[PDB]
């Protein structure tokens, strides 16, 4: 029985080097190989290091593994830190009685550039109108930081019912996406001239407008 | 290197028994040790099984590993389900040439009644087309448990490139919502007879399709 101790969190700025340590509680670090895994929001982990210092193919050469016998530890060193490196990192070794994981280190990359959202408003599809539904969707993507406010309008008037906005989640570009959907009946959709989605990010507002088709 | 195929999700109420299968694509399951890792949401991984059926210290006997040579599969069975069992489970093996991980199974210990998603597929909006964008949105709402997998087809062929799926978030009705979007160019959109969004939830798969029209 041994455990692997790693910091719960570390922070660093783009282009700088960050190190994550993983201390083995009992026995020598060098007696068993160490793996490192990266995990991003909402996805399975990938392997970034195995056998202490080997990178699988696909893994940026900015990732380096090492062992320090005299602090009985393993380290993951990420140089030229990119925004995309923001993730959880787990160290892993073996007890022959077990596969042992460290507790995970959340790596925060500070000072990531602000990014205004792309907003696309979709009117109701034919299929859903045929099933007596007129849900509108406002796709909001590629924004940072991951907080927005969404308001809807029926013509010029504020919409007070039937809005849902998803919790922004980080996508592969390390920027956020959400959808806001307004669950109208067909009669509400066709009784108005238009509906608008209004997205405010970092005190900037984007408003899109859709209207019942001439079809 | 072979694949390990696991179901996307499983769910049961507390005190029930659930089994998670992991099928080896080629070679013999018994050629190589199968490990099972548990990852509770927001936690580090933990080994629950190694060497097909060995439980590490502290893993209760409610967890059982097995092999079926005839089906070339490994199974993890969890009896007397507890809420702390809610986790992703991954099987793992090797052929020396490399470590192979299964894709993970989400195990929900049911906290509320199951709810099949409403799935709505939106074709490109006029305004985004004028911006040379043919992004499609697949809106997925009112579902429980909060685990879905989304696959996109161009005609009949799977699409990988350009797919982003948001992490499911709990809406005002205590059910989950998510969206998947496929960043097409108008070129790609118009060059196919149709695009489909396939949503899998609890082993039911629904598929919506949209096709370029005009008016
Ligand atoms: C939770 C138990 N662990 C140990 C930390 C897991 C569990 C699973 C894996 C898998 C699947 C792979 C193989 C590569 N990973 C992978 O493809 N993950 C999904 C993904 C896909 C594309 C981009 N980012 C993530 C992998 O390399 O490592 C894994 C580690």
């Amino acid at each position: 029985n041994f455990m692997l101790n790693q910091p719960h969190s570390v922070s660093e700025s783009p282009g700088k080097t960050v190190t994550i340590s993983c201390t083995r509680s009992s026995g020598n670090i060098d007696s068993n190989y160490v793996q490192w895994y990266q995990q991003r929001p909402g996805s399975a982990p990938i392997t970034v290091i195995y056998e202490d210092n080997q990178r699988p193919s696909g893994v940026p050469d900015r990732f380096a593994g090492s062992i320090d016998r005299s602090s009985n530890s393993a380290s993951l060193t990420i140089s030229g830190l990119k925004t995309e490196d923001e993730a959880d990192y787990y160290c892993q070794s073996y007890d022959a009685r077990n596969v042992v994981f460290g507790g995970g280190t959340r790596l925060t990359v500070l000072g990531q550039p602000k990014a205004a959202p792309s907003v696309t408003l979709f009117p109701p599809s034919s299929e859903e109108l045929q099933a007596n539904k007129a849900t509108l969707v406002c796709l909001i993507s590629d924004f940072y930081p991951g907080a927005v406010t969404v308001a809807w309008k029926a013509d010029s008037s504020p919409v007070k019912a039937g809005v849902e906005t998803t919790t922004p989640s980080k996508q592969s570009n390390n920027k956020y996406a959400a959808s806001s959907y307004l669950s109208l009946t067909p009669e509400q959709w066709k009784s108005h001239k238009s509906y608008s989605c209004q997205v405010t990010h970092e005190g900037s507002t984007v408003e899109k407008t859709v209207a019942p088709t001439e079809c």
